[PDB]
C-alpha cells in the first residue's frame, strides 16, 4: 500500500528528463512537505539486500585472502562487487567526454565558412546549416544525457553507502568488549557519519581519473592539428598550475591550522564567558574578559585575513588562467611566423577552456576524493577485521536442560592481567531456585550478571547455561520507537499475555500519565523517560520473554521502594514461582523472602550460608554590506568589477578585431600581392599584452578588494554583537539557552570569515561572466534580446517552482540523518540485553529500515536537484541554439571575428550558469547566519556602565543601606516577586536575612545589585542606585557566591584580573586563605595554567580563591550566598572562621537559608505581608513562640 517508486514504471523518455517528479513539485508548491508524501526506495536498493550481498562478497574474499595467507583487502571486494555496474558508467563518461572534445572541431568548421562568405553560394550555406545542426546536437546531447548519467552515478555511491552502513552496523552487533577495551562507540559512530560519507562523493569523480588525462592528450593533439607546436606553450602553463595550486593549498593548510587553535581558543574563553555571565557581571570583570577576547579576536582576524588574501590570489588566478593561456600561446603564435585567423584562434580558445576546466578542477578533486576514500576504507578494513566475541554455541535441544552449573571456574576480563580479579566461580542454580545473590559492591557481580557466556568462555571449568534466558542491564535501555516494540521484541501480538503483563507491571497509571498509551514513541533523545520507567519496561520486556533463566541486576531499585515491594509480591512469588531467577539485591527483604541466599566476597565468595548467618530580505544585503565599508568604496568596487569583466571580455573581442583586420589585409594584398604589406605586430601585440595584464590586474584587484570588504565587514559586526551581548541583561541569558548563543557565536562567525566572503566572490565573479557572455551575444546580433527576454523570465519563475520545493526536500534528509546515528549508539549501549535474548537480527531489520527512510531522502534529493539541473540546462542550450542559429539567419551582416567571439561564449554559458544559480542559493540560504548576527546586534540593552554623576572614590563610607517601597519585579510581564520592602539596614550590621526559601532571596540580591531593574527605593550609602553607572556600582560590591565558577588562563588574573595589587598583597592573602604554600608547590605558580573550570581545583580550593577575592576587594559591604551549603565540614568550618575573623569590619550582609549562618548574626528581617505591624526584636519570640522559629527548632534543632 505504500507509494511505489514511480520511477518503476516511468520510461526511457520520462526517466531522462524526470518528468515523472512533476506531481511532487505540485505538492510540494502548494504545502509543506512531509514524510507521508516520500516515494519507496527501490527493491533493488532497499539496505537488507545491499547488505546481504556485500557480506557475501566480504566473506568470500576473507576466505580467499586465508586460504593464500594474506592480508584481506575490503577495496579489493569493493571493486570485484562494483566494477560491473561501474564500467557502464564509464564508457558513458567515454563518450560525453568525446562530445564535449568534438564540438569546438564544428565550431571552427561554422566559423570558417563565415570566414569565406560567399552570399550566393547554397551550398556553402547549407553545409554551414548540417555543421550547426550537429553542433547543437553535441550540446542536447551533454545538456541532458549528462544530467541522467550524473544521477546513476550519485546513485552508485549512495548504494555503496548503504552497503558499508549496514556492513558497520551488523559488525557492531556481532563486535566483541576488547573493542570496547580498545575502540568506543564514538569512532563507530564517527566511522558511521563521516568516513562512510566519502563514498557519496568520490564515485562522482573517479572515471576522471581515466578520463582527465586521456582527453587532455586528445586535445593537445587536437590544438597542434590548429596551430601547431605554439600550443605546446599554452599546455605548458596550464601543467604549470598544477603544482602551484597544491602548492597554494598546502600553505592555505597551515594557515588554516594556525586559525583554528585561536578560534578555538576564543571559543572556548567565550564559553566561559557564556556560562559565567551572572558571575562576570556581579564580579565587574567584563572589561578584562573583553580586552583578552579582543586580542584574541584580533590575531585570529589578522590570520583570517592573510588566509583571505592567499584565497582571492588563488581564485584571481584561476579566473584569469584562461586569459593567460590564450595570450601566452597566440604570442608565441605570432611571433613564430604565423599569421592568425578568427576560427583557429576560437577553436583554440574553446578547447583551452574546456581542457583547463578540466584539468584544474574535475582532475584535482577526484583525486582528493579518491585519496580520502581510500582513507575511510582503511579505517573501515581496520574496524572490520577486528576480532568479534567467539559464536556462542547454538542452544543444544533441552532434553530437560534448565539446570545451570559452573565448576570453580577462573578466568578474568583481562587475561592479561595475571591478578585474580574473577575466580572461584563455582556454583549450582536447579530449575526453580532463585539465587539472590547479595554483597555490598562485591567486585565481581557483573560476572554473575555475564554467567550466562558473557565473557567468561570457559577456559578451565564448566558451564552449563541451558534454556532461554532474559538479562537485565545495570542501566536499562530502550531504542527510539514506540513502546510495542520494547514490549514484543518480535514475538506475537499475545493480547492476552500483554495486558497480564502491563496489569503485573502496575504501567497502568503510567500509561494514563502517557499522551498516547503503548502506541508512544519515544520522545526527543528518550527524554520523556525516567529511570524508573525504563527498569518497568525492562522488567515487562523480559516477563513477557518468557524465557528460563530470568537473570536481574537491580531493577527494583530504581523504581520507587513501596511500588518495588508491589512488583516483588505480585510477579517473584506468584508469576516467578517456578524460574531461573538469580537476582543481585541490596534491599534485605528481598533476599529475605528469597529461595537460596549466597553471600559474594572479592573473586571467590566466602560460603553460600544463610540468612540467619525563511526568505532574507533586501535589508539583510543592506545591513551586511553597510557594515562593510563606506558607499563610496563600494561604488569603487563595482566599478573595479566592471572594468574586470569588460577586459576579460575585451581581450577576446580584440583578439577577434586583429583577425578581421588581418582578413581585409589579405584580401587587399590578394590584388597586387608584391608590397606584402604585414600587418604592424608591435601595435597589436602590445595592445593585446596591456589587454591582458589589465585583465590579470583587475581580476586580482576586485578579488582581494571584495575578500577585504567583506572580512571588515565581518570583523565589524562580531565586535558590535559583542559589545551588544556584553551590555544584555541576564533576562536574555535566562530566555536563550548557552548552546544557542555558543553556536551562533561560533558557526554564523565561522561562516561569515570562512564560506561567505568565498561564496560571495565565487557568485559575483561567475554571474559577471554570465552577463559578459549574454551581453556579447546581444551586441553581435541585436535580435537575440528579442527571444533572451522570455527565456530569462521563465528561467526565473521555474527557479523559484522549484527552490520551494527544495529547501523542503533538504529539511527532510538533515531530519532523517540522525536517527540512524542514535539506533547504532542504542545499540551499543544495550549491546548486553540484545546478545541475550538473541535478536540481533531485530535490531538489524530496525536499523535497515531507518536507514532505507534515508535512502529515500536521499534520492528525493538528488533526483529534484537533478530536475532543476536539467530543466537549467535545457535553458541553456535553448539559447546556444538561438545564438548558432541567429547568426547563419544574419550571415548577411557578421564578420568572422563577432560570430567566433560569441559562439565561443555562448558554449562556455553551461557550466558557468550551472555554478552561477547553485552560488546563488548557497548564499541566499546561507545568509541566515548574517541575518541572525543582526538581530543579535539589535538586541536590548540596559544602563550605561558609566554615568556621569561620578561619585566620589571609597564611596562605601559607612555601608549604610537604606529601603523604601522596593517592589521589586522580575521580568517585563511577569510576576512581581517582591513588593514594599523597607529593610533599614544600618553601618556595621550583620544581617542574617532569610525568607522565601531561595526564590525570594535571589530575587532580593538581584535587586539590590541593580544587576535586574530595582524598582524600588534604594539609598545605598545615602545615594539612589539609579543615579550611579552600572559598573561603577559593581566595583565596589563584595560578593561570595554559592557557585565559585573558576575561568582557564593564569592564577594573577584570577585573584586580580585588572592587574593593580603588587604582588606582596597576593602573597599575604593567599597567607590569609592558607593556600600560599599550595600554589607555591604548582610549576605554574602566578603563571599557572588552569584545566576546564580548574578541574584539578577542589571545590573547597575554589571557595577559597573566591574569598581571596573578596578580600582583594576591601568593600566595606558583603554579601555571601550560601557557601557552606553542601561542602565538607572541614571546608564549612575553616570558611565560617574566615568570615569571623577576616570579615569583622565589614558590614556583611549572610543570604543563606542555613541555621549555623543565620545564627552568629545578630540581626534578622522579620516581614509580613510587607508591612512590620509588630515593632519588635526576634528574640522574644525566638524560644519557639512562632510559627517559622518553631519549625526550625523543633525539626532542624
Ligand atoms: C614551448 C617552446 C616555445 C618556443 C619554441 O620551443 C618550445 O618553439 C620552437 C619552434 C622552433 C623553431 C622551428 C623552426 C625553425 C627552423 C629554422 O628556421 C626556419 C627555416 C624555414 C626554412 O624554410 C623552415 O624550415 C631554424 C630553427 C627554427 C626557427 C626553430 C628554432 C627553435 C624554436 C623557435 C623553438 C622554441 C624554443
Ligand atoms: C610558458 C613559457 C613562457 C615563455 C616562452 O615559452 C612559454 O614564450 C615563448 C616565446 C618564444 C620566442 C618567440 C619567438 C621567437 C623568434 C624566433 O625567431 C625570430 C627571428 C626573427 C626573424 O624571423 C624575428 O623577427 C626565435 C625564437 C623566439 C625568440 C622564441 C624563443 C622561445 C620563447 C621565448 C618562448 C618562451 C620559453
Ligand atoms: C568603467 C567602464 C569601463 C568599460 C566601459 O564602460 C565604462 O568603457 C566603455 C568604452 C567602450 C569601448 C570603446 C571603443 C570601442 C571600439 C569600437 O569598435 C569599433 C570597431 C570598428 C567598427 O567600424 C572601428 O572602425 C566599439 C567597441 C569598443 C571596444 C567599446 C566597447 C564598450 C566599452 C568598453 C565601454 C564599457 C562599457
Ligand atoms: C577600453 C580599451 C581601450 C580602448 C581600445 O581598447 C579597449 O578600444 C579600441 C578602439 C580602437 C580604435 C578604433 C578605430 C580605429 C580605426 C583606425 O583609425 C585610424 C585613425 C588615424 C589614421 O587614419 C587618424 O590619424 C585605426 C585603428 C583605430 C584607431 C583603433 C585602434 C585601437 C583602439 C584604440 C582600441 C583601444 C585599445
Ligand atoms: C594597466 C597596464 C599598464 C601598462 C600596460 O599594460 C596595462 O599598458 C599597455 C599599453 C601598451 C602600449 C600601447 C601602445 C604602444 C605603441 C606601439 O607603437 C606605436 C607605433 C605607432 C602606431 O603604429 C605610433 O603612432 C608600441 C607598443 C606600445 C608602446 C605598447 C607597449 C605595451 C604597453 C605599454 C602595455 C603595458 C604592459
Ligand atoms: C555588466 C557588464 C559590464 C561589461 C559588459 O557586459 C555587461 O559590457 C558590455 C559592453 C560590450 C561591448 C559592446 C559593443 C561591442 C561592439 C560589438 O561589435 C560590433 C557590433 C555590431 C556592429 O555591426 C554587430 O557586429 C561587439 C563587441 C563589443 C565590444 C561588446 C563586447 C562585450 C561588452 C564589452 C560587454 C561587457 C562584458
Ligand atoms: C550590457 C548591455 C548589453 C547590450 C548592449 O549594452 C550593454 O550592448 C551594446 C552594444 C550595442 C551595439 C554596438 C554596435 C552597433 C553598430 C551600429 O551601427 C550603426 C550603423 C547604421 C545602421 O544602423 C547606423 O545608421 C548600430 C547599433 C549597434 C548594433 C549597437 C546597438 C546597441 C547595443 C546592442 C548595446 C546594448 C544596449
Ligand atoms: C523549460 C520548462 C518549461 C515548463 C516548466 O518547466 C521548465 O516551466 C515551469 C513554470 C511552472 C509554473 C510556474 C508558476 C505557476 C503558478 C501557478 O499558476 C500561476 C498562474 C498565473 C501565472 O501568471 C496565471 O497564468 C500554478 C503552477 C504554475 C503554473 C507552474 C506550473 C509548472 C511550470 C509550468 C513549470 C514547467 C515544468
Ligand atoms: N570491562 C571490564 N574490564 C575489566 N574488568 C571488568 C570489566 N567488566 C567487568 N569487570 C570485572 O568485574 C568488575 C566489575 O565491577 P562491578 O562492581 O561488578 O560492576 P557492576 O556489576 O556494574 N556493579 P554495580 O553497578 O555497583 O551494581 C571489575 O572490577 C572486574 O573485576
Ligand atoms: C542572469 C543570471 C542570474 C542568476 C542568479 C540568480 C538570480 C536570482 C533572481 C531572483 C532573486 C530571488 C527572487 C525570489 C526567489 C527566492 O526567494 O529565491
Ligand atoms: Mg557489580
Amino acid at each position: 500500500e505504500v507509494k511505489p517508486n514511480p520511477l518503476q514504471d516511468a520510461n526511457l523518455c520520462s526517466r531522462v528528463f524526470f518528468w515523472w517528479l512533476n506531481p511532487l513539485f505540485k505538492i510540494g508548491h502548494k504545502r509543506r512537505l512531509e514524510e507521508d508524501d516520500m516515494y519507496s526506495v527501490l527493491p533493488e536498493d532497499r539496505s537488507q539486500h545491499l547488505g546481504e550481498e556485500l557480506q557475501g562478497f566480504w566473506d568470500k574474499e576473507v576466505l580467499r585472502a586465508e586460504n593464500d595467507a594474506q592480508k584481506p583487502s575490503l577495496t579489493r571486494a569493493i571493486i570485484k562487487c562494483y566494477w560491473k555496474s561501474y564500467l557502464v558508467l564509464g564508457i558513458f563518461t567515454l563518450i560525453e567526454e568525446s562530445a564535449k572534445v568534438i564540438q569546438p572541431i564544428f565550431l571552427g568548421k561554422i566559423i570558417n565558412y563565415f570566414e569565406n562568405y560567399d552570399p550566393m553560394d547554397s551550398v556553402a550555406l547549407n553545409t554551414a546549416y548540417a555543421y550547426a545542426t550537429v553542433l547543437t546536437f553535441c550540446t542536447l546531447i551533454l545538456a541532458i544525457l549528462h544530467h541522467l548519467y550524473f544521477y546513476h552515478v550519485q546513485c552508485a555511491g549512495m548504494r555503496l553507502r548503504v552497503a558499508m552502513c549496514h556492513m558497520i552496523y551488523r559488525k557492531a552487533l556481532r563486535l566483541s568488549n576488547m573493542a570496547m577495551g580498545k575502540t568506543t562507540t564514538g569512532q563507530i559512530v564517527n566511522l558511521l557519519s563521516n568516513d562512510v560519507n566519502k563514498f557519496d562523493q568520490v564515485t562522482v569523480f573517479l572515471h576522471f581519473l581515466w578520463a582527465g588525462p586521456l582527453q587532455a592528450i586528445a586535445v593537445t593533439a587536437l590544438l597542434w592539428m590548429e596551430i601547431g607546436i605554439s600550443c605546446l606553450a599554452g599546455m605548458a602553463v596550464l601543467i604549470i598550475l598544477l603544482p602551484l595550486q597544491s602548492c597554494f593549498g598546502k600553505l592555505f593548510s597551515s594557515l588554516r591550522s594556525k586559525t583554528a587553535t585561536f578560534t578555538d581558543a576564543r571559543i572556548r574563553t567565550m564559553n566561559e564567558v557564556i556560562t559565567g555571565i551572572r558571575i562576570i557581571k556581579m564580579y565587574a570583570w567584563e572589561k578584562s574578559f573583553s580586552n583578552l577576547i579582543t586580542n584574541l579576536r584580533k590575531k585570529e582576524i589578522s590570520k583570517i585575513l592573510r588566509s583571505s588574501c592567499l584565497r582571492g590570489m588563488n581564485l584571481a588566478s584561476f579566473f584569469s588562467a584562461s586569459k593567460i593561456i590564450v595570450f601566452v600561446t597566440f604570442t608565441t603564435y605570432v611571433l613564430l611566423g604565423s599569421v592568425i585567423t578568427a576560427s583557429r584562434v576560437f577553436v583554440a580558445v574553446t578547447l583551452y577552456g574546456a581542457v583547463r576546466l578540466t584539468v584544474t578542477l574535475f582532475f584535482p578533486s577526484a583525486i582528493e576524493r579518491v585519496s580520502e576514500a581510500i582513507v575511510s576504507i582503511r579505517r573501515i578494513q581496520t574496524f572490520l577485521l577486528l576480532d568479534e566475541i567467539s559464536q556462542r554455541n547454538r542452544q543444544l535441544p533441552s532434553d530437560g536442560k534448565k539446570m545451570v552449573h559452573v565448576q570453580d571456574f577462573t578466568a578474568f576480563w583481562d587475561k592479561a592481567s595475571e591478578t585474580p580479579t574473577l575466580q572461584g566461580l563455582s556454583f549450582t542454580v536447579r530449575p526453580g531456585e532463585l539465587l539472590a545473590v547479595v554483597g555490598p559492591v562485591g567486585a565481581g557481580k557483573s560476572s554473575l550478571l555475564s554467567a550466562v557466556l558473557g565473557e567468561l568462555a570457559p577456559s578451565h571449568g564448566l558451564v552449563s547455561v541451558h534454556g532461554r534466558i532474559a538479562y537485565v542491564s545495570q542501566q536499562p535501555w530502550v531504542f527510539s520507537g514506540t513502546l510495542r516494540s520494547n514490549i514484543l521484541f518480535g514475538k506475537k501480538y499475545e493480547k492476552e499475555r500483554y495486558e497480564k503483563v502491563i496489569k503485573a507491571c502496575a504501567l497502568k497509571k503510567d500509561l494514563q500519565l502517557l499522551e498516547d498509551g503503548d502506541l508512544t514513541v519515544i520522545g526527543d533523545r528518550g527524554t520523556t523517560l525516567s529511570g524508573g520507567q525504563k527498569a518497568r519496561v525492562n522488567l515487562a520486556r523480559a516477563v513477557y520473554q518468557d524465557a528460563d533463566i530470568y537473570l536481574l541486576d537491580d531493577p527494583l531499585s530504581a523504581v520507587d521502594a513501596e511500588v518495588s515491594r508491589h512488583l516483588f509480591e505480585l510477579c517473584i512469588c506468584q508469576i516467578l514461582h517456578e524460574k531461573i531467577t538469580i537476582l543481585v539485591t541490596h534491599q534485605l527483604q528481598y533476599l529475605k523472602a528469597a529461595s537460596q541466599i549466597l553471600i559474594l566476597k572479592d573473586g571467590k565468595m566466602v560460603q553460600k550460608g544463610t540468612y540467619t548467618e525563511g526568505k532574507v530580505g533586501f535589508q539583510a544585503y543592506k545591513n551586511y554590506f553597510r557594515a562593510g565599508a563606506h558607499w563610496i568604496v563600494f561604488i569603487f568596487l563595482i566599478l573595479l568589477n566592471t572594468a574586470a569583466q569588460v577586459a576579460y571580455v575585451l581581450q577576446d573581442w580584440w583578439l577577434s578585431y586583429w583577425a578581421n583586420k588581418q582578413s581585409m589585409l589579405n584580401v587587399t594584398v590578394n590584388g597586387g600581392g608584391n608590397v606584402t604589406e604585414k600587418l604592424d605586430l608591435n601595435w597589436y601585440l602590445g595592445i593585446y599584452s596591456g589587454l591582458t595584464v589589465a585583465t590579470v590586474l583587475f581580476g586580482i584587484a576586485r578579488s582581494l578588494l571584495v575578500f577585504y570588504v567583506l572580512v571588515n565587514s565581518s570583523q565589524t559586526l562580531h565586535n558590535k554583537m559583542f559589545e551588544s551581548i556584553l551590555k544584555a541583561p541576564v533576562l536574555f541569558f535566562d530566555r536563550n539557552p548557552i548552546g544557542r548563543i555558543l553556536n551562533r557565536f561560533s558557526k554564523d562567525i565561522g561562516h561569515l570569515d570562512d564560506l561567505l566572503p568565498l561564496t560571495f566572490l565565487d557568485f559575483i565573479q561567475t554571474l559577471l561572466q554570465v552577463v559578459g557572455v549574454v551581453s556579447v551575444a546581444v551586441a553581435v546580433i541585436p535580435w537575440i534580446a528579442i527571444p533572451l527576454v522570455p527565456l530569462g523570465i521563465i528561467f526565473i519563475f521555474l527557479r523559484r517552482y522549484f527552490l520551494e520545493t527544495s529547501r523542503d526536500v533538504k529539511r527532510l534528509e538533515s531530519t532523517t540523518r540522525s536517527p540512524v546515528f542514535s539506533h547504532l549508539s542504542s545499540s551499543l549501549q544495550g549491546l548486553w540485553t540484545i546478545r541475550a535474548y538473541k535478536a540481533e537480527e531485530r535490531c538489524q531489520e530496525l536499523f535497515d529500515a531507518h536507514q532505507d527512510l534515508h535512502s529515500e531522502a536521499w534520492f528525493l534529493f538528488l533526483t529534484t536537484s537533478r530536475w532543476f539541473a536539467v530543466r537549467l540546462d535545457a535553458i541553456c542550450a535553448m539559447f546556444v541554439i538561438i545564438v548558432a542559429f541567429g547568426s547563419l539567419i544574419l550571415a548577411k551582416t557578421l564578420d568572422a571575428g563577432q560570430v567566433g567571439l560569441a559562439l565561443s561564449y555562448a558554449l562556455t554559458l553551461m557550466g558557468m550558469f550551472q555554478w552561477c544559480v547553485r552560488q546563488s542559493a548557497e548564499v541566499e540560504n546561507m545568509m541566515i547566519s548574517v541575518e541572525r548576527v543582526i538581530e543579535y546586534t539589535d538586541l536590548e540593552k540596559e544602563a550605561p556602565w558609566e554615568y556621569q554623576k561620578r561619585p566620589p572614590p571609597a564611596w562605601p563610607h559607612e555601608g549604610v543601606i537604606i529601603f523604601d517601597n522596593v517592589n521589586f519585579m522580575y521580568s517585563p510581564g511577569g510576576p512581581l516577586v517582591l513588593k514594599h520592602l523597607t529593610a533599614l539596614i544600618k553601618s556595621q550590621e550583620k544581617v542574617g536575612i532569610v525568607g522565601r526559601t531561595g526564590a525570594g532571596k535571589s530575587s532580593l540580591i538581584s535587586a539590590l545589585f541593580r544587576l535586574s531593574e530595582p524598582e524600588g527605593k534604594i539609598w545605598i550609602d545615602k545615594i539612589l542606585t539609579t543615579e550611579i553607572g552600572l559598573h561603577d556600582l559593581r566595583k565596589k560590591m563584595s560578593i561570595i557566591p554559592q557557585e565559585p565558577v573558576l575561568f582557564t588562563g593564569t592564577m594573577r588574573k584570577n585573584l586580580d584580573p585588572f592587574n593593580e595589587h603588587t604582588d606582596e598583597e597576593l602573597w599575604n592573602a593567599l597567607q590569609e586563605v592558607q593556600l600560599k604554600e599550595t600554589i607555591e608547590d604548582l610549576p605554574g605558580k602566578m603563571d599557572t595554567e588552569l584545566a576546564e573550570s580548574g578541574s584539578n581545583f577542589s571545590v573547597g580550593q575554589r571557595q577559597l580563591v573566591c574569598l581571596a577575592r573578596a578580600i582583594l576587594r576591601k568593600n566595606q559591604i558583603l554579601i555571601i550566598d550560601e557557601a557552606t551549603a553542601n561542602v565538607d565540614p572541614r571546608t564549612d568550618e575553616l570558611i565560617q572562621k574566615k568570615i569571623r575573623e577576616k570579615f569583622a569590619h565589614c558590614t556583611v550582609l549572610t543570604i543563606a537559608h542555613r541555621l549555623n549562618t543565620i545564627i552568629d548574626s545578630d540581626k534578622i528581617m522579620v516581614l509580613d505581608s510587607g508591612r512590620l505591624k509588630e515593632y519588635d526584636e526576634p528574640y522574644v519570640l525566638l524560644q519557639n513562640k512562632e510559627s517559622l522559629f518553631y519549625k526550625m527548632v523543633q525539626q532542624l534543632g
